[PDB]
Parts: C-alpha cells; sequence; structure tokens
C-alpha cells in the first residue's frame, strides 16, 4: 500500500540533495568554501532552509558530499583521458594517467575544492581517506597491468601504489599553491617524467 | 629567577606530555593526568598553556628537533661518500627515525590531526626543508640528479617519504611493511640518481 508514497518521498529528497550538492559545488568551486554560506547555496539550489537542515547536519556535511561527487567526476575524467590517449602499452597508460592527473587537478573547480578546501575542511585524516578510496584501485590496476607486461618489476602492488599516490598528490598541491602555476606545472610534470621513466621498463 | 621557575614548570609539562601522549596518543590523555605526572598545579599549567592543543604544539617542537638531529646523526654516521649515497642514507635514516614509537604516534599520527593540515605542514617544513634542499642541491651540483629547480623535486619526494612512513605506521605487520616500503623508496630514487 505505502510503497509509492515511500518511493515518491525518497525521489523528492534525492532531487533536493542533488540540487544542494550541485549549487554548493558551483559556488564553492568559484569562491571557495570560506566565502559562501549555506543560505546563498539554498537560494542558488531553489530549496528552503528547512530542506537544507533536513539533508545536511551542517556546512561541513554538505562539503563532504560535494567532495564525493567531485572525486567521482575526477576519476571518470581521468579514465576518459587515458582511454582516449592512444596508449599502446601499460607503461604508456601509466604516463597518460599522470598527464591526466595534472590536467584534471588543474581544473579551477577541482583545484579549489579538492586541493585547497578539502585538506582544511575534512582535516588531514579525511582528505587522505577520500584520495585513497577513489585513486588506489586505478593506481593498483595500472601497476598490475605493467607487471603483467614485464614493464615493471614484480613486487607488492599496494606499497608502490600508496607511495606513488603520495608523490602525485604533493605534485598537484605544489601547482595549486604556486603564484605562477604554468611554470609550476611544467617543473612538476618534468619531475614526474623523470620519476616514472626511472621506474618503467618501457 | 621567576623566568627560571616558569621554564622548569614548562619543561616538566612538555616532558610529561611527550611521555604520556607518546605512549597512548593525544586523544587518550587529558591535561589533568599530565599535570599530575609533571607534579604541577592546574593553575600553573594553564598559566603556561592556554589549552591542551597549546601544550601539544610545544611537544611537537621538541620531537621535531630530535627527528632533525637524529636524521643528521644517522646520515653523518652512514659513511656516504657521494651526494647520491647521502640521499640513499637519508631514506634509510627516515625509516629508522619515523619507526621510533614516540615519533610514530606524535608526528605521524597525532600532529596532522591536532595542528590541522596547514599547521602540521608549516612545522614539518621548518624542521626538514633545510636538510632536504641541501641534499638535493649537492646531488644536482655533482651531476647525480638532473639540472632542475630544487623545490618541485623536494615536494614530490617528501610526498613519497611521508606516505611510506604512514604506510608502515598503520601496517598489520610493520617489519614487513618497512622492508617492502624501503625497496619501493630506494628503487624510486635509484631511477633518478646517476651514480
Ligand atoms: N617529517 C617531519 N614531520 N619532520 C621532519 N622530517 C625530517 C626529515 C629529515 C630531516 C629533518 C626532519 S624534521
Ligand atoms: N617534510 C615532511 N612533510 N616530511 C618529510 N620530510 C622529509 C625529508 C627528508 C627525509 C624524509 C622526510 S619525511
Amino acid at each position: 500500500h505505502m510503497e509509492i508514497k515511500r518511493r515518491t518521498q525518497e525521489e523528492r529528497s534525492a532531487a533536493t540533495r542533488e540540487a544542494l550538492i550541485t549549487g554548493a559545488r558551483k559556488l564553492w568551486g568559484l569562491r571557495g568554501y570560506a566565502e559562501v554560506g549555506t543560505p546563498e547555496i539554498a537560494t542558488e539550489a531553489g530549496v528552503t532552509r528547512g530542506a537544507m537542515y533536513h539533508q545536511f547536519a551542517d556546512k561541513a556535511a554538505l562539503f563532504r558530499d560535494v567532495v564525493e561527487v567531485v572525486e567521482q567526476d575526477v576519476m571518470a575524467r581521468m579514465a576518459t583521458l587515458v582511454a582516449a590517449s592512444g596508449a599502446a602499452t601499460p607503461a604508456d597508460a601509466i604516463r597518460a594517467a599522470v598527464d591526466a592527473w595534472l590536467e584534471v587537478s588543474g581544473d579551477p573547480e577541482v583545484r579549489q575544492l579538492i586541493l585547497l578546501d578539502a585538506p582544511v575542511v575534512l582535516g588531514w585524516a579525511g582528505f587522505r581517506d577520500v584520495a585513497q578510496r577513489y585513486s588506489l584501485g586505478m593506481t593498483e590496476q595500472l601497476i598490475t597491468e605493467a607487471i603483467r607486461a614485464g614493464q615493471l618489476a614484480r613486487q607488492p602492488v599496494r606499497p608502490l601504489a600508496q607511495v606513488l599516490i603520495g608523490a602525485l598528490d604533493e605534485a598537484a598541491m605544489f601547482i595549486a599553491t604556486a603564484d605562477d602555476p604554468k611554470r609550476a606545472r611544467r617543473e612538476t610534470r618534468q619531475v614526474l617524467r623523470r620519476l616514472i621513466d626511472g621506474m618503467l621498463n618501457g
């Protein structure tokens, strides 16, 4: 008897939540978390303050869901760029994935939300857990494929993956906080080329 | 003097807090316990430290000073004959020093949480970036690393070294994790060193 009512209220709640996340991603992406209040976000999203209260305990809870949706888009955008790269070998896929990370992390919205705001708002523990949840699988599979092809030494995948994600996250943070980010991106790309080319047999 | 008495009170509290937080972690020991360990009244303690985080900020300074000194000592004693070998010795020194139980708990686990992102990174940079940039500069000068600005390489390598230490710190089998991580780090830097 009550399944349509329950599903209807679920769908309405989901639509409200999506509008708030979409609004918050847009305004915080342009001005930064510190500079935009939840009332402006509720106005942008076309929802009441009570609808906001119902969905999110507080401003940081809304930000935690923004980061989830952005990280899903970052991982999808990176997969698209590697897929489109023309990579002939697992080693070339790895190089395409590093290039994709510098391109996607360079998007001004990703820079603001993931590299500048997220470490501050989530705290160090929260940021590291999100980055590993989204990126460890892709990174490990790229390593497994290169090992299978004899382009990387046979070794435990997890330690290498975690160390490389540490290096790549700090590379992107360096570019994000540079006052001349075009020069920083060149210099950082050049470092990562030497690091990756030092490890790959191909 | 009044300044000497204040300094003695502060030293008792920083020593006590370093000992107790180093064993159980910041979250698990309150300021009353620390004041009892130090033999200091609550009022004398709050006169020197506004709150728990303030006391932790001074613990982090004395631990970072020991990390920096122990890193210098071990690299100096390694017998490294070239800048490339000093870099290799610094990698092994970092796994030895960061494996100290007090460093593991206070610097690797607690400091990023208590000080916050910006705070912890400012402290770490103040104590480390001197040694790090000198090691890199000497290797570039010797032609054992590519010609390049120092800072970008330093930040990327610090990201690898920090994640290596945190991997070991939370591992189910830290002795195994340290062997696996040492192999990864030595292979990463051997790919870039000419010598
Ligand atoms: N990682 C830290 N949080 N602190 C330090 N690391 C190092 C590493 C080498 C030399 C001095 C220092 S101080
Ligand atoms: N500064 C950091 N955030 N961490 C580290 N710096 C250094 C520098 C040299 C060796 C190990 C490490 S670990």
